[PDB]
DNA sequence: CTCTGTGTTGAC
DNA sequence: TCAACACAGAG
């Protein structure tokens, strides 16, 4: 009945076998959403770090070598509190797909 | 009604 | 900074 832990970081078990996402700045737990599948909790949480703590921070599956590109891009061109939104509601992709078709 | 995600605590 | 766990209260 105890809920099985997650490989990647900054990834909850959700009591209904789904996921939660979690990132910490400062004190304070930023959720990052629910999801069905563990690795999906787990790249939120990638994007959810590049964007809190830059291109060389530590992430689940990111390279930690690619220090300029279109994401650090979308990144940047956006406050933490938008990126949070839109992986919460399952929308960064589809923003990134429509911000690059510039 | 369902079930997220907050409150809380304790390791590190 | 981090996750484990219970369950208030958000939707």
């Amino acid at each position: 009945r105890k809920l099985p832990s997650s490989k990647y970081k900054g990834v909850v078990p959700q009591p209904n076998g789904r996921w939660g996402a979690q990132i910490y700045e400062k004190h304070q737990r930023v959720w990052l959403g629910t999801f069905n599948e563990e690795e999906e909790a787990a790249s939120s949480y990638d994007i959810a770090v590049r964007r809190f703590r830059g291109r060389d921070a530590v992430t689940n599956f990111k390279s930690q070598v690619d220090g300029n590109d279109a994401e650090s891009a979308f990144l940047d061109a956006h406050s933490k509190a938008e990126i949070v939104d839109m992986l919460r509601k399952h929308t960064y992709a589809d923003e990134f797909e429509q911000s690059r078709r510039k």
